[PDB]
C-alpha cells in the first residue's frame, strides 16, 4: 500500500493550494509558510507543494515513493543497491518537525527520487 509522492515547485503557493483542493476534492493536510501537502486517498498520492522564489512556472522539485514502515525503506534500499543504482540513505532525520527514514536515487536526467516513511 505504498504511494507516489509528487513534489512540485510552484510560483504561487496559495493559488496552487486552491487549485489542488478543487482537483482532488480535499483540502491540504499540512500548511506552512512556503509549503503545503495533500494526502490523497484516491488516487493514492502524496502531493507536496513548495513555493518557489520569484518563479514563473511550476516545475518538478522531486519525486518519491512513500512506504508504510522503515522495514520497507530498508528493503528498498537493499534492492535498489543490488540492482546497481547509486543510493544515498538517510536515517531518523529531522526536517518538517517530522521524522523520516529514506533512500535517494537519481534518474539519468537528474530527477531525484526518495523512498521514504513518515
Ligand atoms: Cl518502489
Ligand atoms: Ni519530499
Amino acid at each position: 500500500m505504498s504511494r507516489v509522492q509528487l513534489a512540485l515547485r510552484v510560483p504561487d503557493l496559495e493559488a496552487s493550494i486552491g487549485f489542488y483542493s478543487k482537483l482532488f476534492g480535499t483540502g491540504p493536510a499540512k500548511v506552512r509558510p512556503g509549503y503545503a501537502n495533500f494526502a490523497i486517498a484516491e488516487p493514492p498520492l502524496k502531493l507536496v507543494l513548495i513555493e518557489g522564489a520569484g518563479e514563473d512556472a511550476t516545475r518538478l522539485d522531486h519525486l518519491g515513493v512513500e512506504v508504510e514502515d522503515s522495514a520497507q525503506v530498508g528493503h528498498a534500499a537493499r534492492r535498489l543497491k543490488e540492482s546497481g543504482l547509486a543510493t544515498v540513505e538517510e536515517n531518523d532525520t529531522a526536517c518538517c518537525y517530522a521524522v523520516q527514514d529514506k533512500v535517494w536515487v537519481t534518474g539519468p536526467g537528474g530527477e531525484p527520487w526518495e523512498v521514504y516513511v513518515v
